[PDB]
C-alpha cells in the first residue's frame, strides 16, 4: 500500500500504526550498493559517499539543523582534487558556460524524437535558435569571439539561459537552486567547472546560499527585463 | 551549547537554524566500534546490530512507524541460537526468576560499599532482608521448595520484585518494560531465560506488548495491595 507513495529523496514509505503511508527517512544501507566510482558522490565536507542514494539517506536526518542546512552535494564522482579558480577563469566563466548551454540545447533537438527530450513549445523554441544563420557554431572560441557574439545574438541566449535554470530547480522546484541543484553544473563536461562554485557564490547577490532566477539570469548577462518564468517550466 | 542537552537514546544533539538545541537521530556510523561480541546486540529480527548504540541509532528512523514499534532489541550480545521454552520450563520460572532477584539485590547490598550500587533506603531494605534467619539461602532449589518460601517468605519478595522493574524502567522511565527494557533478562544468568519472553508475553495482560507495574509485581505474585511506586523510584 504505499507503491503509489513517492517519498522525496532521502526517504522511503513505511506504514505507521493506522496502516496508514508515512514518509521516514531511508535507512542508508538499504540503498543498492555502487557499481563503479561513477555512482559515488562528494559532499561539500569533502566526503565521499557510496551514491547519491546512501547520501541523501545520511542527510535525511538532518532535517532543520543548522548542519543539515548545510550539507550539500557538491559533485557526483569520488571526492578529487580541485584545482583553485584562476582569477583569469572565473572572469572567462559566463561566457564559456553561457555558450555551452546554447549548444547543450541545439544538441539536445537535434537528438530529440517525437519530443523525448524536448517539450512542444521548447523544441519551436530551440529550432528558430537551430536553423538561424547566424547562430555561431560550436567549437572552442576565444572568450573575445563568444563575448561579441553574446552581443550579436543575445535573443539566441534568452531561452537556453532560462531553460537550464528549470533544469535544475528541482530539489524541489521552488524557483531557486540550492549548492545541491548546481551539481551537474560541476561535472567535467562544463567549461572550467572547477569555476562553477566560485562563480555562482558570485551570482548569488543577497548571500542566502540560492541562486534564485533573476541571480541566476542576471548573471548570465540576461536583462532583468527578458526574464520570464514561464521559459522555464 | 548542546553539552546540556542530553537527548534520549539513538538521538543526538544538533542545533538548528536559530542556533537552538535539537534532537535528531544519530548517524550509526558516528557510534563508537565494538570492543568484541559482548558489545554487540540482537534485535527482535535476528539481525546482530554492533552496538546497542547503532541499533538505536538504526531504529530511531522509525519512530511512529509500525516496524519501528515492533523494531526491539531482543538481547545483549550477538544474535545466538536461542531453545524453546518448554511448557515445563514456563510455570517453573516465576519461581526461578522471582529467586534470582532476591538473590542479586542480597549480593548488590554485599558488594556495596558507600552507596556505589544501593541508595540509603534501598540498602536499609536489602538490609532487612540480608540478615534475616529465615532467609532462604541462594542454591539451585527444588520449584517446591522455592514456592514454599514464597508463602514463607513473601514479605521478603516485595522489594526485589519491585527493585527489578525500577532498574529496567528506563527507556524512558514511564513505568512501562517494552520489549526492549526486558532485554537484560534475556542474558545468560537468568534461569531459563529463553522463557523470558514468553514469560512475559503471559504477563502482559491487556496485551499492549508492555508490561506494566501491575501486570510486573502481579505476574511475580505480589499482591496488587502491596504494590508501592515508592519502592521503585
Ligand atoms: C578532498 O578529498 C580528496 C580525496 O581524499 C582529496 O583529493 C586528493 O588530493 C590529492 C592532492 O591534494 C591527490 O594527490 C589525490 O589524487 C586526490 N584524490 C583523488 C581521489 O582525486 C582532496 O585533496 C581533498 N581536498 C581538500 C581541500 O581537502
Ligand atoms: C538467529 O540467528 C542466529 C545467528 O545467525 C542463529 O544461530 C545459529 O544457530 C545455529 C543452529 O540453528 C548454530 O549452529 C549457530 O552456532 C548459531 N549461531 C550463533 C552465533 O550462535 C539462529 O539459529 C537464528 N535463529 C532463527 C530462529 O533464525
Ligand atoms: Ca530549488
Ligand atoms: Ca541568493
Ligand atoms: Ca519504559
Ligand atoms: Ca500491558
Amino acid at each position: 500500500p504505499c507503491q503509489n507513495h513517492h517519498c522525496k529523496h532521502g526517504k522511503v514509505c513505511e506504514l505507521d500504526e493506522n496502516n496508514t503511508p508515512m514518509c521516514v527517512c531511508q535507512d542508508p544501507t538499504s540503498c543498492p550498493a555502487p557499481i563503479g566510482e561513477f555512482e559515488k558522490v562528494c559532499s561539500n565536507d569533502n566526503k565521499t559517499f557510496d551514491s547519491s542514494c546512501h547520501f541523501f539517506a545520511t542527510k535525511c536526518t538532518l532535517e532543520g539543523t543548522k548542519k543539515g542546512h548545510k550539507l550539500h552535494l557538491d559533485y557526483i564522482g569520488p571526492c578529487k582534487y580541485i584545482p583553485p579558480c584562476l582569477d583569469s577563469e572565473l572572469t572567462e566563466f559566463p561566457l564559456r558556460m553561457r555558450d555551452w548551454l546554447k549548444n547543450v540545447l541545439v544538441t539536445l533537438y537535434e537528438r530529440d524524437e517525437d519530443n523525448n527530450l524536448l517539450t512542444e513549445k521548447q523544441k519551436l523554441r530551440v529550432k528558430k535558435i537551430h536553423e538561424n544563420e547566424k547562430r555561431l557554431e560550436a567549437g572552442d572560441h576565444p572568450v573575445e569571439l563568444l563575448a561579441r557574439d553574446f552581443e550579436k545574438n543575445y535573443n539566441m541566449y534568452i531561452f537556453p539561459v532560462h531553460w537550464q535554470f528549470g533544469q535544475l530547480d528541482q530539489h524541489p522546484i521552488d524557483g531557486y537552486l540550492s549548492h545541491t541543484e548546481l551539481a551537474p553544473l560541476r561535472a567535467p563536461l562544463i567549461p572550467m567547472e572547477h569555476c562553477t562554485t566560485r562563480f555562482f557564490e558570485t551570482c548569488d547577490l543577497d548571500n542566502d546560499k540560492y541562486i534564485a532566477l533573476d541571480e541566476w539570469a542576471g548573471c548570465f548577462g540576461i536583462k532583468q527585463k527578458d526574464i520570464d518564468k514561464d521559459l522555464v517550466i
